[PDB]
């Protein structure tokens, strides 16, 4: 039986209503075994809005979540499908997160009113529209269906003159796994821009990188080929089993430079990713 329209399902909540295009979030669906309908074979099922993307596997399969043996659950970009085939009793209750990345088609807003093919309240849910940088500062975001956190160490975007070396030194957060032959340079000045590996990088003497172990690295670039340079550091890192639980993913810097007659600045921070939580207890 298909206990989706049922009274089985008690909500399918996102955490807020107001989406931005490209934004992954997580939606929560909770059931409950009610005295009128209650199992074993039965199918909670969700059919997602063309706007809101489900997200499965890099491969395209389904992202599968499991609900302690009494059911498992299978995540597609169409919908999202919980089973029951067996092992049942007397009351069952449970829930399932699963994530979902905002479509990102471009517009300057995007109402739309869901229940999810459900017989829980309709959802009016809006995907909203769309120099002077800090000498540095960092970003990150998910890989979406990778499982895997994109990293960006923004460099020198004003393309100031630098009279020293840079030193960035690296801890990565907890539940992830460095991706040591995933780094890329953005380098950008008057003369061009390159688009290179962390290789060529050091063939090229821009500087050095350390790997301190698999999840720490030490970052410089040197003095001379820095000035008026802006450089943007892309890499990524994968989520681990015991990453994929967390509620944020991180990453802390400390870096050390000097400007045209300037002392030099101490600077360090943690960036934040939110992840988007895959559940499924009872």
């Amino acid at each position: 039986s298909e206990l989706s329209k049922s009274s089985i399902v008690d909500k399918v909540e996102l955490d807020h209503t107001t989406l931005y295009q490209g934004e992954m979030t997580s939606i929560k669906v909770s059931f409950s075994d009610k005295e009128n309908q209650k199992k074993p074979g039965d199918t909670i099922t969700l059919t997602l809005p063309d706007a809101l993307v489900g997200m499965t596997e890099n491969d395209s399969s389904p992202r599968k979540i499991n609900l302690n043996g009494l059911g498992e659950v299978f995540i597609y970009k169409d919908h999202v499908v919980a089973t029951f085939n067996e092992k049942v009793e007397s009351n069952v209750n449970g829930h399932f997160s699963f994530g979902i990345k905002t479509l990102i088609t471009n517009s300057s807003p995007n109402v739309i009113e869901t229940d999810f093919g459900t017989a829980t309240a309709t959802q009016r849910l809006t995907i909203e529209g769309v120099r002077d940088y800090p000498f540095f500062y960092k970003v990150g975001d998910l890989a979406g269906e990778s499982n895997q956190v994109r990293w960006f160490l923004n460099v020198n975007l004003n393309k100031s003159d630098v009279t020293e070396d840079i030193s960035i030194a690296d801890r990565q957060g907890s539940g992830q796994q460095l991706n040591k032959e995933s780094f890329t340079f953005d380098i950008v000045n008057d003369k061009e821009t390159k688009y290179i590996s962390l290789a060529e990088f050091e063939q090229q003497g821009y500087g050095k990188i350390d790997f301190v172990t698999d999840n720490d690295f030490n970052l410089r670039f040197y003095r001379d080929k820095a000035r008026f340079t802006s450089f943007i550091v892309r890499y990524t890192s994968t989520i681990t089993e015991a990453g994929q639980h967390q509620a944020t993913f991180e990453n802390s810097y400390d870096i050390n430079y000097q400007l045209n007659n300037q002392d030099a600045t101490n600077e360090k921070n943690t960036s934040q990713v939110k992840n988007v939580f895959v559940e499924g207890e009872a």
